[PDB]
């Protein structure tokens, strides 16, 4: 029988996760919890200003029908203690609200049938896994973190380039689309930079790169750091790695080491663009990272710059469900 | 009054004491406007923002630029002519007390008490008047230059919407010149904090959609609003709004059927004439072929686009006018505070 | 029964759209394209669009293009219309999409040998003008025609429908329009000092000859309708806004019904209705000349109504281009 | 000199006479900058725009706001300290004659003569010096505050790119403090007039794509540019640019490997220290947590983002800095004109 999952929270990642899971034959969405009215949640699933239209229907009994999940229960309960996925016999939760990004909080989902919780974000005191990077070290933990979108795109490249060349140090900048933690106009915010209109401004913003890499590539954590700059695009982001290696490198050798890993250890996770595309071309791309082959450069013997695209919504949502598949069986 | 005397203030020569409630877009702009009026003193601001964030947001604006503002050793703000602004942070209107700073008039800018019943909760001790920065249930409504002269000491009023402040003066002028039989109004409007940055939950499933990516039709009670300030015209006018991807500055589009015949010439004349007389400082004319960004921080309720006036079939005209939905409206707010404090 | 052999002149926005539309029409064969772009660049642009998405397109060994049902597209690169010879691929009809030959005199230069018919992707001086579903049945074998502007294609249907139902006494049009390649990215030289200003930052009023356009296709209504455009910071999809005075009384209900009805009958596949409260980005790539916004129809007094309608100013119009190519090849 | 005397000008006390060639973004900004320098006189502008359009574009800017400019009865422009600007409209550089107005120095802002050979065609009679508003083949290159003191009377010079004016000072300061071993540079850059509004033909198939919708990686010759102004560092630095949907204001991102050990503290100290001394008026520090729009019209070649400096692994640092790619660069252009007119 398909793996029975429930989606908690229907903002950006919630909506993407639904749409991704709906296209996986080996998955069944049995429930969704949404603070949106039912009709609104349907509307939002169907119609996206960035990703386009999607086929979704309502059954007479007021369940949703989307691709291979034909009987989705819809719930609307903010309080996690009253929320009961058991009712639909959910095995695994993808937690997408942003309000329970900790081990303590998200454990509350574990009840009758519910045995596993994947958090759509970094999470306090929470074992953290990134498909293709350290996911094979999964050992039946009941509550995990799928990390940030930026780690899913950065950690692969770091692994690959470390295994090929040994990373001594690296600096990361992510040029990131604006997300719902930002403001439409200049108003109150706990961060006085993200207070400012997202669509008008370049907005530097601190992001815990060292800590993130520590969880999934511990030997590299103390050697890598960086930051983010939020920019006026609605989706699709760009990671910019500046790396110092132990072994000498060239444009050619870095290119080769990346292409090779896309054929082997990172098939379906990392890709290469040779066609000189731009951000909008990666809307809805399933990859954790698409390397920008023609812009790879080196300087001196040991240093290189590597760029890669990632759809911070869909790429990550693909990985969410990939990981659901993976931990349902292992 | 003893608190006035203790601070060396003479109540008889005193500037008009106002407090600003809410420090979002309109609160912020109202602060900036009032700070530059010599006859006004902002004596208190209530803000859910951290103090230092409030300061920051006053000082720096992605659209409007930089503003001089300081913080005094005692945690009061110092901006222009308002050197001792008490800052509060109390969401509960019943616990909030602007009497402490001897506020006469409240500029209500939260968007949460847009009703006679709700905003009346402000009235205590020194506080006698309340101007709501939006349309408001069961609330006497005034628009500067349209019907503000009918004001008769009401203790809680509404300053209408930004669109009504732009549309009503135009409607009045053109009605008095040509008699409006009917009119349809579209406002092409900058996006506001009423909207969403990305596609997510909202009670209106249009405004649920990403504000910076979409044209977004949206219903707005034109007939009702006009009824309040120009009652004869209320039954004759209606319209809607389209939110578009600009952060500020909006455009009102009037398509009018008149009783008397018109030309482009005669419509231009009637509008310019009114800008010199009954609407000096409220309505203006643009003859310089400007675009939306040129009107950032314009003080006018409306700026007519003189070259794009068109008429057809003897009786019909299209009239466009710019307005800075934030600063023009805020200018009127404080104009109204000056007005109701004295008259 | 062999497919109608067409060539596309110019590969900017409409050119690219027209290629992609025609490529999906079984009854059409694109035999040639003329492009000032390098071949590889034209291919790149056909394949990848920041608004409309990816498109399957290939290059054959011989350096022809292969796209859907047009498998051998000759690719030319000649700017001078006199030296350009579409006869070499046996083209019957030209879709003129450069913007540089929008007149009878100029575009006539395409007529040689196999080439008998020219559809201009824009208004055109002294040029018989036709709008699918509006006056296209009055086509009488003219060899050079105009497919009007994108705004006329969206406005004229609505005007016809509402006229036939209620008798239009007067109407005023505003189109809230996406920016197009006649605008500037930043504040710089332009013959129109409003379109000189940065397109992505500004609301930009701009003069559009509505009366004249409607005169060509709905002559009785030309002297009764006029309006203007406001260019706005969106890359595609526009919005027409009609304020109408009628002879016969109307209601929200009656205007709605008259419009729904015409979508089922005289304007099937040309006009549509949205009842789902969508917004602009939802109509990206929509094939319709006009999608009425049902819920926002309003009336005031007895005789007056406002009507809004969406239109993808690129694709909607490009659909109509090829519709008209089909229509004049046979009639 | 006879034309000077006829107009009541004393050649021995006169302001430095410059002419501006091309009135796109940098031309326009250069006009506004120079107009406000008392030691400068703009004596001529050559513009492909219609005169009245040029005036309009000087006066009104969607990003930079409004500017005072007048047209004199005789068809000369009158802006700040430059009251009799001759306006020309001649695309052919060999027919253009800035001698007519007794220009000493040409600011070359068309983007079409970025080479020693091409721009030399300016040199006739009174015109002795040419500053190219871009990198330029076979052209001595100078960046104010980096190597401008090596200037030795060259008649044609390049003011480098906007990115080199921001990057080079930072590289110099940090090199002199810590020795740069290597560095990688990304510039997140506002879109410019070499890009497309919509997806259409371009020589670079990335810049072919809509500027307002896309992040657009783009190759920029960093090593070559640094080589010219800081030769020891040329072989040690490289990088690229990413064009993004903002109309103005850009961000340079340096990732540096040093010989001496560093901390956030020590990098901050070295940068601030330089801003007080060797780079007063050229480099600055932002301690106020600002964003891109706050630096519109900033005069500095670079503004360091003090709070976002990071270091790791003893030797490595990230350093960000804002720059207004239009006004910062334009400020330097005219600083250089002042400099080479005298030294
Ligand atoms: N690119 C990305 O978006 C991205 C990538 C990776 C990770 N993440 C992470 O994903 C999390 C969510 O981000 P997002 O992009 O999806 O933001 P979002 O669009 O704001 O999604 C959060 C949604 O959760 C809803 N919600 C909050 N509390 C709820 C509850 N108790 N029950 C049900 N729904 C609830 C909110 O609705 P209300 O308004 O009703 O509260 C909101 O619509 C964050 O931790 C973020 O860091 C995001
Ligand atoms: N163009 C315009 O923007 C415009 C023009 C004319 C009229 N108006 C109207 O004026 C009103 C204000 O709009 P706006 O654009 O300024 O909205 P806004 O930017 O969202 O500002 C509203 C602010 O009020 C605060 N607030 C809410 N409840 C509060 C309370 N109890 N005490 C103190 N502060 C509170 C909110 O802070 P929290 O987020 O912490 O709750 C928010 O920062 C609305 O009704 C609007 O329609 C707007
Ligand atoms: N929404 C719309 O875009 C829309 C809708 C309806 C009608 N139209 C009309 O369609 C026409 C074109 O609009 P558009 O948006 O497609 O224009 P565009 O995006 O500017 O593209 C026009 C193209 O024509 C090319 N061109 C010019 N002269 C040529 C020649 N002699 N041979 C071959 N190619 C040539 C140009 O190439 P170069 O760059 O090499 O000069 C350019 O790429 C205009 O009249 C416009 O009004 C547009
Ligand atoms: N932030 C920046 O934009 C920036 C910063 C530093 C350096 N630069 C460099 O400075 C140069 C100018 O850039 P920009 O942004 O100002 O570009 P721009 O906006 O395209 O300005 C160049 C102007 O020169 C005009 N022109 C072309 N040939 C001419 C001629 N023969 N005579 C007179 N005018 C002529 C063009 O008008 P027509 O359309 O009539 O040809 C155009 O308006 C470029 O090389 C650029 O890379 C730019």
């Amino acid at each position: 029988m398909p793996i029975r999952i429930a989606i908690n929270g229907t903002g950006r990642i919630g909506l993407c996760a639904i749409r991704v899971a709906s296209q996986r034959k080996d998955i069944e969405i049995v429930a969704i919890n949404s603070t949106a009215e039912l009709e609104t949640l349907l509307h939002l699933i169907r119609h996206d200003s960035v990703h386009g239209h999607f086929e979704a229907q309502l059954n007479a009994d007021r369940t949703l029908n989307i691709g291979h999940s034909k009987n989705i229960l819809v719930l609307s309960e903010r309080d996690i203690n009253k929320l009961d996925f058991s009712a639909a016999n959910a095995e695994i939760i993808i937690e997408c609200t942003g309000k329970f990004n900790s081990l303590e909080a998200s454990s509350a989902h574990l009840k009758n049938s519910v045995k596993k919780v994947i958090i759509s974000a970094p999470a306090q005191n929470t074992p953290t896994f990134v498909y293709g990077v350290n996911h094979k070290n999964y050992h039946n933990e009941s509550v995990i973190s799928n990390a940030s979108c930026t780690t899913n795109a950065s950690a692969p490249l770091l692994k690959i380039l470390d295994e090929a060349f040994k990373v001594e140090n690296a600096l990361l900048t992510t040029i990131h689309s604006y997300t719902n933690d930002q403001n439409l106009l200049d108003t109150k915010h706990k961060d006085i930079r993200r207070a400012r209109a997202a669509g008008l401004n370049l907005i530097p913003t601190s992001t815990g790169v060292s800590k993130a890499i520590s969880l999934v590539l511990p030997h590299l954590g103390p050697k890598v750091t960086g930051l983010a700059i939020r920019v006026p695009t609605p989706n699709v982001s760009l990671v910019d790695l500046s790396l110092n290696f132990k072994k000498s490198v060239s444009k050619a050798s870095v290119q080769h080491a990346l292409k090779d890993a896309c054929k082997h250890a990172f098939k379906g996770v990392v890709s290469i663009d040779e066609e000189r595309l731009v951000s909008s071309d990666f809307i809805s791309s399933p990859f954790s990272a698409i390397v920008i082959d023609d812009q790879i450069m080196t300087i001196g013997e040991k240093n290189a710059k590597v760029l890669a695209w990632y759809d911070n919504e869909m790429g990550y949502s693909e990985r969410l469900i990939d990981m659901a598949q993976y931990i349902a069986q292992n």
